[PDB]
This record gives structure tokens, C-alpha cells and sequence, in this order.
């Protein structure tokens, strides 16, 4: 905290274009009236494993969309878009929730 270099304002929560079984296609946009530097980056976070420890980074690129991978069938997960700059990062966005499709798989074996 404390005075320092400000980053990108609060971005819009990540949407869910298509919800797969072992993948999740989220969609986020840039904040209003950007500070500077064309094309912003956003880190997709997710919390659903640790015992109230903290969110972990999943994606780290300069795209306003990503295809999550390594998931579980018929499962719920949290996700929050985090906009950051090569200089630093800002506060996370609203925590959204999504579900996946069924699978069943073989199970037995």
C-alpha cells in the first residue's frame, strides 16, 4: 500500500462465454478511461482448493479472454479478473462463480 505508482482501475468482472466440463471460457474487458500504454493485461485468479488461504494466478497474458483448463466435471469455481501493468498490479475485480457440464466418465476401473 502507501503512496506509489497507481495501476489500472477496477476492471469488469469476468464473464462466462462458454462453460465446458474440463475448461471454462471467461471473458473480461478493459477498465474505463485507461491510464496509458495500449493493450492492458489481466491475471485470471481462482480460489477453490485451499482452506481459506488465498487466490492463485492461472492466466497471465495481454488478452481480454482465456480458456481455463484442468477442471472437474460438474463443479463450481470462483474467478476474478485482475488488471495489472508491467509496473505493478491493482485491486481484483468482483468475484464471480461458474459451473461446468457433466461427464460421469468411466469412474469404475
Amino acid at each position: 500500500g502507501s503512496s506509489g505508482s497507481s495501476g489500472p482501475s477496477m476492471p469488469a468482472s469476468p464473464v462466462l462465454t462458454k462453460a465446458g466440463i474440463t475448461w471454462l471460457s471467461l471473458q473480461w474487458s478493459k477498465p474505463s478511461g485507461t491510464p496509458s500504454d495500449e493493450g492492458i493485461s489481466y491475471i485470471l485468479e481462482m480460489e477453490e482448493e485451499t482452506s481459506g488461504y488465498g487466490f492463485k494466478p492461472k492466466y497471465d497474458g495481454e488478452d481480454l479472454a482465456y480458456t481455463v483448463k484442468n477442471l472437474r466435471r460438474s463443479t463450481k469455481y470462483k474467478f476474478k479478473v485482475i488488471a495489472y501493468n508491467s509496473e505493478g498490479k491493482s485491486n481484483p475485480s468482483e468475484v464471480v462463480e461458474f459451473t461446468t457440464c457433466p461427464d460421469s466418465g468411466p469412474s469404475s476401473g
